[PDB]
């Protein structure tokens, strides 16, 4: 068996193998990369996303997310405050004010230190899930707007064709801005890449091993447990590095940089944090592997969790015992 100790993998396909998106997961995937739930490319030297970002100050952010904390240190939850608007240069300049921006550190692992000893004491504003794309349409090769379709992958793999639309999402970030522990909706793959600026530092844990972290979250989020039995899919709950060692869950741990793209792998449980102003994009994808997980993916009915058009389908095709149940907390 290929990568059995499931560490992150690190790839550096050569333009000729970036060519075929497809084929090169299935490639990552025959050395075991799946088996740490996220794996980094590092895109040949050749390659690049678009021209330059001289040009992206008007993006607006409809909806910017203060992220207010609640809890410990290490196991806290987040709940999202929207906002007023704002351009994406009123953005960056907020994140590097001397409220928001990075404080000095040494280095990544400072700055790691620094996140879980302070995260709780202070409210970062996160643009996120913000639908459009930076790839110009001019990049051919691992353009996160050109991908296959999970719906076409459906009906490739099954034969039902199914209603629905994939498109990517950017992501606008700054210090302390974090994503709580979650896999994919449908247990889907998914793809980032840091188009500029600061880092994003990347927890993960194995998928085979995925029940242990839903375990101790039961534990650590007693109420939000009882409350909801896929609670993890309202994207709220954060555990430290510290915690997961003391509790003797299975995780990785890395730090993608502007021009890296990372794959996380179906069923990989995530969470993470940027270091200062960046900007990501990310989108969904499926392959034929994920079927299966699509089939076994739990669901949130309590209503919280609340997700796009187009999963309606694929619980509808994937799950249909379930489908009336995760409707109704849908509607
Ligand atoms: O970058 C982020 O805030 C969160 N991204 C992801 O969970 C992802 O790409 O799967
Ligand atoms: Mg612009
Ligand atoms: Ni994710
Ligand atoms: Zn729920």
């Amino acid at each position: 068996a290929q990568n059995p100790n499931c560490n992150i993998m690190i790839f550096h396909p050569t333009k000729e193998e970036f060519n075929d998106f497809d084929k090169y997961i299935a490639y990552m995937e025959s050395q075991g990369a799946h088996r740490a739930g996220l794996a980094k490319i590092i895109p040949p030297k050749e390659w690049k996303a678009r021209e330059t970002y001289d040009n992206i100050s008007e993006i607006l952010i409809a909806t910017p997310l203060q992220q207010v904390a609640s809890g410990r240190a290490g196991v806290f939850t987040q709940y999202h405050k929207k906002k007023k608007a704002m351009t994406v240069g009123e953005y960056r300049h907020l994140a590097n004010s001397k409220k928001y921006q990075t404080p000095p550190h040494q280095n990544f692992e400072d700055l790691e230190r620094k996140y879980w000893k302070n995260r709780i004491y202070n409210s970062p504003i996160y643009g996120a899930d913000i639908s459009g794309s930076l790839f110009d349409e001019n990049t051919k090769q691992w353009n996160l707007g050109h991908l296959g379709t999970i719906q076409d992958l459906l009906e490739k793999e099954c034969g039902v064709v199914i209603e629905g639309v994939n498109t990517p999402y950017l992501y606008f970030g700054m210090w302390k801005t974090t994503f709580a522990w979650h896999t994919e909706d449908m247990d889907l793959y998914s793809i980032n890449y840091l188009h500029l600026g600061e880092p994003k530092t990347w927890y993960v844990v194995p998928p085979e091993h995925g029940q242990r972290l839903e375990r101790l979250a039961r534990e650590l989020f007693p109420g939000s447990s009882r409350g909801c039995g896929a609670f993890l899919r309202h994207k709220v709950a954060l555990i430290s590095p510290t915690v997961l060692k003391e509790n003797g869950i299975p995780f990785n741990r890395i730090t993608q940089e502007a021009g890296e793209f990372m794959v996380t792998f179906p069923y990989g449980y995530h969470a993470g944090f940027n270091h200062g102003f960046n900007c990501a994009e990310a989108i969904n994808f499926a392959t034929p592997r994920w079927i299966d997980y699509g089939k076994m993916a739990s669901q949130c009915s309590c209503g919280e969790a609340r997700v796009t058009f187009s999963m309606d389908a694929f619980v509808r095709i994937l799950q249909p015992e379930r489908y009336d149940l995760w409707k109704r907390g849908q509607d």
